[PDB]
């Protein structure tokens, strides 16, 4: 399979997914910091993201969870840009299930880059037989990845009540999976 590379996942033509690498620290950094207002709405931990460290700090424990396959984590490429990040933020083994996280800046939105990565690590990951089931969770009123989930083929399997804290207050969220 010639789209699996040293450096990353090849989606297509224009999108790479990038296995964490130092180098990337600055680009990544700049871009969180460039969206931190817009993405303190849907994720915690953007409003501690002050330096360029906060950014190295997550790029080696990314690498550590890669390397023990406790999770997927990997820096989009969109042309010659980092334009965010997808991952399995939790891998269950004895159950084969990935657990999906996304992000992407506001610069990269609209342009398919999520859908097309979601559905190339499920080709990847689920036609080899790795992973049985898929599952996004997110807020209920996370309209975007809501449309991103079902775009990719996701059945909403219910509510889970009061789920994710933002800020100290917590909310439902909606569970989307795809099972192979
Ligand atoms: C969730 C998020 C990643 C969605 O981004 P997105 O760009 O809408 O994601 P997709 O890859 O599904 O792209 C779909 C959009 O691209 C457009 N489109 C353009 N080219 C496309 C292509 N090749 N394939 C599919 N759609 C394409 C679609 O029309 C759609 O645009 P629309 O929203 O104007 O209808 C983004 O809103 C985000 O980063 N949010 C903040 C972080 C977050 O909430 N994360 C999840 C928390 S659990
Ligand atoms: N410090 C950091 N720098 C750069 N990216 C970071 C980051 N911390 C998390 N990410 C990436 O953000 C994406 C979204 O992950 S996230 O905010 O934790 N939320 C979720 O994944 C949702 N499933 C909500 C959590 C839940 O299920 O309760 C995921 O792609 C995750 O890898």
């Amino acid at each position: 399979d010639v789209s699996l590379t040293p450096s990353g996942i090849k989606v297509n033509d224009e999108i790479t997914l990038l296995y964490p690498a130092l180098k990337y620290a600055e680009e990544l950094y700049l871009l969180i910091n460039q969206n931190k207002i817009n993405f303190i709405k849907s994720m915690a931990w953007p409003a501690f993201v002050n330096n360029i460290s906060d950014s190295v700090s997550f790029i080696e424990q990314s690498m550590i969870d890669n390397q023990n396959e406790k999770a997927l984590i990997l820096f989009i490429k969109y042309k010659t840009k980092i334009a965010g990040v997808v991952s399995f933020n939790i891998i269950d083994h004895a159950n084969k299930t990935a657990y999906i996280g996304y992000w992407l800046g506001a610069n990269f939105q609209g342009k398919g880059i999520v859908t097309n990565a979601i559905n190339k690590l499920i080709q990847e990951y689920g036609d080899s037989g790795v992973i049985k089931r898929f599952v996004i969770k997110c807020i209920v009123d996370n309209k975007k990845s809501n449309a991103t989930a079902l775009r990719c083929g996701f059945t909403l399997e219910g509510v889970l009540q009061k789920a994710e804290i933002l800020n100290g207050v917590s909310y439902d969220q909606n569970i989307y999976s795809k099972v192979i």
